[PDB]
């Protein structure tokens, strides 16, 4: 089953289901400090996206996972298999955006989206600043495959805003380097090529946008851009954190913020 292939795990109990979707380089274990605050109040579904190192490489379709939509459609199938609807979806970056796209097709499946460090696109244009320049990205990606480890290790301390020797960095690298290298490079290229801007005005489910104050992958202005372009109601909360994975690296600040957006609706 698709749920088995995504290592679905169910916990808790409750009339409402929270779905936790890890982002790039991690797996559902990233949520281990949040879960205790949910288990008494909600049913919780956790899953691993296809290509995480905990998943079977034989199921990784390089054509489908070269664009984000494959992940969106896989998410719908997982929710359906577990008879989940009107869920509270909590995702980190690409997973939150995969859920946003999914919610256009299946708004019945989503009550709200809680989005940690989302961005609809990385590559700058004349009118949009994503943080990355096309011609630099082209150089980097040309030699990505043979440099995947050295580039990833070299950049991870700024990405995460924590020291190479820290517990958070040990944990991120454990899962990052668990991916098969060719799969990691496929997902990496997919992220780098994102342009989800055309979808945003059709997203109507409420969106709760949680950001670090300093994130090398998400210019702070992207949060406002999302509020102004999403088609439904949203809230933007910038936290006194640094790094792209503040749920991993700064849980003492981040968990309470995530909880509050899970627990408190902005509409009805």
């Amino acid at each position: 089953s698709i749920g088995l292939a995504h290592n679905v795990t169910i916990l808790g109990s409750g009339e409402t289901t929270v779905v936790l979707g890890h982002g790039y380089g991690t797996d559902q274990s990233v949520w281990k400090l949040l879960v205790p605050y949910l288990v008494d109040d909600y049913k919780v579904l956790l899953y691993d996206h296809m290509g995480a190192g905990t998943t079977n490489p034989d199921y990784f379709d390089f054509d489908r996972y070269s664009s984000l939509e494959g992940y969106s459609y896989d998410l719908i199938a997982i929710l359906e298999e577990f008879q989940v609807s009107k869920c509270i979806y909590v995702g980190h970056s690409m997973s939150s955006m995969a859920a946003a796209v999914a919610s256009i097709f299946r708004p019945d499946l989503f009550h709200k989206l809680v989005m940690i460090s989302p961005t609809p696109r990385l590559i700058n244009t004349e009118e949009y600043y994503g943080g990355f320049e096309q011609k630099v990205m082209d150089e980097t990606l040309r030699s990505l495959d043979e440099n995947f480890k050295s580039l990833s290790l070299g950049t991870a301390p700024l990405l995460l805003a924590c020291d190479l020797e820290s517990a958070a960095m040990q944990e991120y690298c454990r899962t990052l380097f668990n991916m098969r290298p060719d799969i990691a490079c496929c997902i990496t290229r997919m992220i780098c090529g994102l342009d989800l801007r055309p979808y945003l005005g059709h997203v109507t489910v409420p969106c709760h946008i949680i950001q670090s104050s300093n994130d090398i992958m998400v210019p702070v202005a992207v949060g406002e851009y999302l509020r102004k372009n999403l088609g439904g109601p949203s809230v933007v909360e910038v936290m006194p954190t640094e790094g792209h994975l503040p749920h991993l690296s700064m849980p003492e600040v981040t968990i309470p913020v995530v909880l509050r957006h899970i627990r408190q609706d902005i509409t009805d």
